[PDB]
């Protein structure tokens, strides 16, 4: 019993995380084999990111001006490329402590693990979800970027997210292990705002359902709806539209709870009408959407 | 910026979990140095049932390997496994005893596996709202001190209520509970007084300053209001301990009590704060000077 926002256990991660310097700038790196991945913006003064041609800023480098350090040691950069918004440089060494790994790039409402670092050393580890806008509301001060986000299903880091920037409302953006940004974001310090976040919709019916699984029921009510008329209403409180994919996706916790899909989101809809009434689910006053269906099975009994 | 529930990096953990079995019974062991701990009721009267064992009968597993189980003997609730290999992996550690109040992180194992890893606090009730299955019995909560490991909890039980009960290293439960099958309910519940005030500081720091008014209170009355809430009680300690806060926002701790007042009798009118509807109490003042200043381990 009880119902935790769980992070996947970090050590598999902490033995990768390395400090990369390149002139005044210091920032993380994730070493995995023999190779260091960094945000490009590394090579950036505070002055360059207004407009930085990162393809000129970097033909300017030779291996030598990337200080890498690995604890107390320091690696040996043999060679570096950029792939995208990510920096690739090659050292002379294997981490011995590379786990089984893969770059996974992830979808708005999945979750994830993220080992926030400072200088190479990790400070702390957090649950968050990708938003619907793309950003992820993280916990990150100045330094932290090249921080990662992953998810160990099994025996295998799959590696989502790294860090670059705090957007001006406070939350983040970042990029896939592949340098891809997620989101419409560009690494500059020119004009860029979050657009209108949406609440998780598949995420808080799996969290109803967690509920219903830890032995809640004051929620429910003896109605069903259309999926159109659930949209329609979820709509008008800033909800994400569901999708017959989602439904599907909540097809075992529907059988296991026996409430059909439709008949929680009926539930969801009086909630969103009457709001608590002064009661909790879960040990929460708010609806809860960050848990995904996956989440729920892996932590629920 | 930002502000979430955090827990300390795993990996000293991670490190030293293994797998004890006794019969029929599986569940969690800390492997440290030479010696293995775990919750004396993977073997009631403990002394009659553990004479009866013998060292081969206890499999302990780390990883692949089998461990060989070299002596065995019992402190408090606590059984503790004598095995002939040190754990290379052992961090630089210490055995601590907590205060309801505070925080530590746990990291929930099933068949000396770790699984996941969530920040939670002691309550005063000394429970802990956990999130624990069959298999997790073993399972540690810890602080991490520069690069010292302090553990200070171990999982042994689940109450009617679906909250957890558990000791610390040296076998002594928190709370009146005792690892056997019997009635047990947990005691009535309050909240964390200086926590509260803790996470609120947090929030002004983060730019949620809404709840701020321009009154003070005297500690006495903030108590006689607190006491009304099953709120704990607000000592001079506490407000010492809230004293770089206080000097970093540049609100006074019975300032920040005025707020917490009007909170309690008014509620929060369809706001929130740091994303929350409710008040935390999981956070302490530590925490949140840890969390908005960056400390690395
Ligand atoms: C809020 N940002 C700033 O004041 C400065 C000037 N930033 C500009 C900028 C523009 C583009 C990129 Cl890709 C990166 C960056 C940097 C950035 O975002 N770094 C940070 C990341 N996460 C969290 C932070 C928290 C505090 C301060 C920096 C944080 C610097
Ligand atoms: C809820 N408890 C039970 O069903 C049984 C019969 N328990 C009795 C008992 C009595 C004393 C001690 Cl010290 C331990 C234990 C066991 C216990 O509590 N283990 C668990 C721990 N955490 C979480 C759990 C979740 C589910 C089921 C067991 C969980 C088993
Ligand atoms: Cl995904």
């Amino acid at each position: 019993s009880g119902f935790r926002k769980m992070a996947f256990p970090s050590g598999k991660v902490e033995g990768c995380m390395v400090q990369v310097t390149c002139g005044t700038t210091t920032l993380n790196g994730l070493w995995l084999d023999d190779v260091v991945y960094c945000p490009r913006h590394v090579i950036c003064t505070s002055e360059d990111m207004l407009n930085p041609n990162y393809e000129d800023l970097l033909i300017r480098k030779s291996n030598h001006n990337f200080l890498v350090q690995a604890g107390n040691v320091q690696l040996r950069v043999i060679g570096h490329s950029m792939q995208n918004c990510v920096l690739k440089l090659k050292v002379d060494t294997a981490n011995p402590k590379t786990p089984k790994y893969k770059f996974v790039r992830i979808q708005p409402g999945q979750t994830f693990s993220v080992l926030a670092c400072y200088n190479g050393s990790p400070s702390g580890v957090y649950q968050c979800a990708m938003r619907p806008n793309f950003t992820i509301k993280g916990s990150f001060l100045n330094g932290s970027c090249g921080s990662v986000g992953f998810n160990i299903d099994y025996d295998c880091v799959s590696f989502c997210y790294m860090h670059h920037m705090e957007l001006p409302t406070g939350v983040h953006a970042g990029t896939d292990l592949e340098g891809n940004f997620y989101g419409p974001f560009v690494d500059r310090q020119t004009a860029q705002a979050a657009g209108t976040d949406t609440t998780i919709t598949v995420n808080v019916l799996a969290w109803l359902y967690a509920a219903v699984i830890n032995g809640d029921r004051w929620f429910l009510n003896r109605f069903t709806t259309t999926l159109n008329d659930f949209n329609l209403v979820a709509m008008k409180y800033n909800y994400e539209p569901l999708t017959q994919d989602h439904v599907d996706i909540l097809g075992p916790l529907s059988a296991q709870t026996g409430i059909a899909v439709l008949d929680m989101c009926a539930s969801l809809k009086e909630l969103l009408q009457n709001g608590m009434n002064g009661r909790t689910i879960l040990g929460s006053a708010l609806l809860e959407d960050e848990f995904t269906p996956f989440d729920v099975v892996r932590q629920c009994s």
